[PDB]
């Protein structure tokens, strides 16, 4: 049911052993044809576009050269990996990438014995590549060890830390750089701008070799054979063009890095958020916000634009993201970083360190907190609330609405004691009214609904379900707003109001917002259960954040099941 | 006082020294050199980094207009000398102790102190926000830190050049290079060609011990823009020409044992070969021994490329530095369902160092983690146990966390796979049990007998021997859990979580760290001091009881 007539040549490559028959004349029709039947295929799924019109020639080389899979190949975040699924048995299943039940986003160890790395997360590919390459020594049989990372991954500091570490032990490792001039939007860094273009790479300990053609596969396959055989780390640079092959992509990129599906031939909070910036910034002259590589998504282009000088993209830098904002607080001025839950994980050490310990006033504006959706386990914000808060001296908000959202910026834009936090979902608010802003009472919910036997604490996006839920069981409902510090006094009125508390959040139910409650309860010897209902201990699988969130139990009808299971 | 430092006395305030002759400059550093080699051989800490920071420190305060020019010192370790041209001279006596100065630069403590520092590497990317704010305040405030040849090993420092080179702060990076941090600085390392290819302008490398030369020097490039790097050369230690078995003994010793017979066995630090106890197996395993500098990052994520093929890597990584390394944890080991063992030393309360080193969170951060497994000695016995636990449990990583200092002195049995979430009840009392994680067990084994309590060591914080948690709260009025971390998220908090989702409402007291960053002391003292021995337990119990 594959269109042999469409793509001849790519009919009967279902398996690189398969490819590595092919005779090397043969390998650009190919690439005509592997980038045809992404072009559609892609088109239809939805999912990351230009990313793997940009390795179909890369990919095609790679796996005709190299001895796949007893030869490990690592995709770094593997965006750019969907020619390497379509190589690597998953030829007539590409359609169904990003689905619940589908192709993983991105290389997956389960998915396949191809898939050396699972990926999500950017800048891995050198430091598993380096551990995988000495394993390779030892073995002493033959086996060979390459990774390919982008221009924005390799700005991360692990890929420093890999690089210099690889320069010292000399493994016998290739590097394929895919510059491409971009990151999601355009790459910033001394590297970016960065006689020799790999100057660089031999003062770290690699050999260098290129700038060459990216979408050369004949050139490609001479050079990758024979790098593939030196020894030592070695280094090439390759040039691509994101989205080549389609002239839209290749004319706008960032757009074309993840797609809707489409025929190639309300305000979200990252929204709210920006539009916050630009309205605080327009009547402050102290607010600099700062992005780790990820303004489209954080919803700061308009606010890149109208205040240029108080824009700040480290990169993919979440580690320096966080610090650089300690800094701007010990000058007096406002940092505000913008950085997805899942992201933030890689700059931990910074905000207890750097920020809480300093009680620097540092606000942290925390995009794609719970279910982020299609790219599934690698990018959930999934633990933010427990790993903040355990931290000292740290204030963690939840708004339930847009509204909400601003205030608790605002607050904690003008709290000026230490750090505070406000995270919230990838998607659209309620509608809710935008009221005029002030600052709301640090630690206090606010009750809005009285009802009896249950009371409902909610923390964050979830209150239309618990709302939904109290109607139906005639319960109490509390808006919690802050994780840390938790309002005790309400926790213990309404304990001893109610037979039972139940507590919801969008996140991991270990260690989250629901068990701070718990602990209250119990540091005060109360006696009164409490249905922790959160996040599952397990990696979060991809699939509408919809879906997802039905299928964990996260809507009205999951919460009213839940409470009634728990009840006997 | 004035007879012995003559210069010195002079020089109680940055204002009096920068009024000095050049020509006097000299002579106060050998004052400062004495002065310093006279208090920290009474006082311990970190003395010999200071004598090598002695003439880049007067140098430093001489040239910038401090504290309105902000100076960042990156770790704090070679501070010393700074807290003691800061007004702190009277007080370098009591740096460490109890109620001291603090080991490190400390923002509460002086205005002279722009950050405070502990942790590694953290001198650039701070000192970039606070040179845009000084070009914004408009006011010719000049940034200047000092870093160390060790600490610019770390991604962030990396990220922060990167930053600087591209964006052009007014910062003066000053590469305090002694060519090794705590052992042998170990990696890749023109001497100015990365910093020149990131986008400084680079001067060097200078004599770090010509006080002179490096005021001339300062002086010029205080007043140059943009991103400046000085490279200058010291040497360590500058003038002066030189129990029962610890946890982290014990684990090297482990390692050496395995290592012996197992060539699949791989020992990786981030630049702590001598705190996590490895030097013996470094010496003894060389080529399975890996130092990949002060990068907590690559540490984690090369030992998962190790285990993607089929080597069995361990990595030695204390609590406080394991923070760095949480997203490699997280999206790089256990994702990946990768058996990666983790040997996590200075867990709980570390004494001297103070804040910024506490081992006082990772069995909070570890345990939202799906597919960890977290155990918690109580001896060294339990520890050897379970590092072999670990070592031969393939599913998944596992992280054995174990306290600075000496163990109890228990037999060392023969090893075996300790049975994965299950406790061992130690004593079978009345009315509440007590359940231990960790080297508390002690204490918590005389409180139990004073209160005839029931005493478990819960073995595992993840995964919960959750049955025994059920019996042990129907038979019971209350539970108590116990932990050196902190009580949020902590391991009785775990405990709370089971009970709560069995409706099973018994009240539960948690003891453990409280919510603030816990200050210096001894162990000991601090231990005392947060009511973490037998007789605080003790009380804590019995007021909440009450
Ligand atoms: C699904 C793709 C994705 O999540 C991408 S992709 C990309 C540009 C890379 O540029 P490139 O390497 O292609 O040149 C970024 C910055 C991200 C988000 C991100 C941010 N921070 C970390 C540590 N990890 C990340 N993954
Ligand atoms: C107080 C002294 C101290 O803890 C030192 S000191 C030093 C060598 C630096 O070498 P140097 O920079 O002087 O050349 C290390 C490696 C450490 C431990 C450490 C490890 N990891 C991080 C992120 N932070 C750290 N602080
Ligand atoms: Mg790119
Ligand atoms: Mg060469
Ligand atoms: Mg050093």
């Amino acid at each position: 049911s594959f269109d042999i007539a469409k793509y001849p040549t790519l009919a009967l490559v279902d398996s690189t052993q398969e490819l590595r028959l092919l005779p090397k004349e043969s390998l650009p029709k190919l690439c005509d044809e592997l980038r045809r039947y992404l072009l559609d295929s892609v088109s239809r799924s939805s999912g990351h576009f230009a990313s793997g019109l940009g390795t179909v020639e890369l990919t095609v080389a790679l796996h005709y050269v190299y001895n796949t899979p007893f030869d490990r190949l690592i995709w770094d975040v593997g965006h750019q990996a969907y020619p390497h699924k379509i190589l690597t048995g998953r030829r007539d299943k590409i359609g169904t990438i990003r689905q619940k039940g589908g192709l993983h986003p991105f290389p997956w160890r389960g998915e396949s014995e191809y898939d050396v790395l699972s990926v999500g997360h950017s800048s891995t590919s050198i430091s598993a590549g380096i551990g995988v390459a000495i394993a390779a020594a030892k073995e002493d049989k033959q086996r060979r060890a390459v990774c390919v990372i982008g221009d924005g991954a390799i700005t991360a500091g692990m890929a420093f830390e890999a690089m210099n570490h690889a320069g010292d032990i000399k493994p016998d490792l290739l590097v394929v750089l895919n510059d491409n001039e971009m990151s999601i939007s355009e790459n910033v860094g001394a590297l970016n701008n960065h006689g020799g273009p790999g100057t660089l790479f031999e003062e770290l300990g690699f050999n260098y070799i290129g700038p060459v053609d990216g979408h050369d596969v004949l050139g490609l396959v001479s050079t990758l054979k024979n790098m593939r055989d030196l020894k030592g780390p070695q280094f090439l640079h390759i040039m691509t063009k994101k989205g080549r092959g389609y002239e839209p992509a290749e004319k706008d990129p960032i757009t074309f890095h993840a797609v809707p599906k489409f025929d190639h031939t309300l305000p979200s909070y990252s929204k709210i958020f920006g539009d916050w910036l630009c309205e605080t910034a327009a009547k402050d002259n102290k607010l600099m916000a700062i992005t780790p590589a990820m303004r489209e998504g954080s919803g700061m282009v308009e606010f890149s634009k109208k205040f240029p000088d108080r824009y700040f993209d480290v990169a993919i830098a979440e580690q320096h993201a966080v610090t650089f904002a300690a800094g701007l607080a010990i000058g007096d001025y406002k940092p505000v970083v913008a950085i997805y839950s899942t992201f933030l994980q890689r700059a931990y050490d910074q905000v207890i360190h750097d920020v809480a310990i300093q009680k620097l006033p540092v606000l942290f504006a925390i995009d794609r907190a719970g279910i982020v959706g299609a790219d599934g386990q690698t990018h959930q914000g999934a633990f933010d609330l427990s790993f903040l808060r355990c931290i000292p001296d740290m204030v963690v908000m939840t708004p339930s609405d847009e509204n909400e959202c601003r205030q608790m910026l605002y607050t904690g834009y003008h709290y000026s004691d230490g750090p505070c936090a406000v995270r919230y979902p990838r998607g659209s608010g309620t509608g809710a009214t935008l009221e005029p802003l002030a600052s709301l009472p640090i630690g206090k919910g606010v009750v809005k609904r009285q009802g009896e036997k249950i009371a409902i604490l909610n923390f964050g996006t979830l209150l239309p379900e618990a709302a939904a839920v109290a109607d139906k069981l005639n319960a109490t409902l509390v808006d919690m707003r802050f994780v840390k510090p938790l309002d005790t006094a309400l926790i213990l009125q309404l304990a001893g109001e109610h037979d039972a508390l139940v507590t919801l959040e969008e996140n991991a139910i270990m260690g989250g917002a629901g068990s701070g409650v718990n602990e209250v309860l119990m540091a005060h010897r109360r006696a009164v259960p409490v249905l922790n209902i959160g996040l599952p201990d397990y990696f979060i699988p991809q699939g509408t954040q919809e879906e997802i969130r039905a299928d964990l139990g996260l809507d009205a009808a999951g919460i009213e099941a839940k409470i009634r299971d728990w009840l006997a």
